[PDB]
């Protein structure tokens, strides 16, 4: 008879109810994704400030280290200097 | 049945819009879920870059104070050594 009917009606309006349920569910779901991609992208921000800062330091500190060289390098052929002169003090030409 | 036949097509139609929605759903969460992971990707990207670049700044401070002890070092070699010629 329209058992067939009140059957079919129970069964859609189920699983009506059921993908309502589900579908909330996946929104929270997504929304939970996307507040941790958030919190993710404020961390690469951050991350990347402090490499930013730290790429400087190292090519300012490079130049730091060229010019100490250079010093040292002087100071080295001062010092060379002196003791050439020492080595050179009784060399007159002879001939 | 009428009575059914129009609750039927009714709720037909609206379990489509309901599986419909729900599949746009599920795909917007894969798509943010790897958004996270990208994300989470570069975030170590970016933490072993610095690691090194903060490593690399340590070692290049040690060298720069090494430089700076000899330059003091010789300077005062230098200053010793000019007093000493002619005094």
């Amino acid at each position: 008879a329209c058992r067939d009917g009140l059957r079919a009606q129970a069964e859609c309006r189920n699983t009506t109810h059921l993908l309502q349920r589900q579908l909330t569910r996946t929104q929270d779901s997504l929304l939970q994704a996307e507040t941790q991609a958030n919190s993710c992208n404020l961390t690469v921000v951050t991350l990347q400030e402090s490499l930013e800062k730290k790429v400087s330091q190292a090519l300012e500190q490079q130049a730091r280290i060229k010019e100490l060289e250079n010093e040292v390098t002087k100071l080295n052929q001062e010092l060379e200097n002196l003791r050439i002169q020492k080595e050179t003090s009784s060399t007159v030409q002879v001939n």
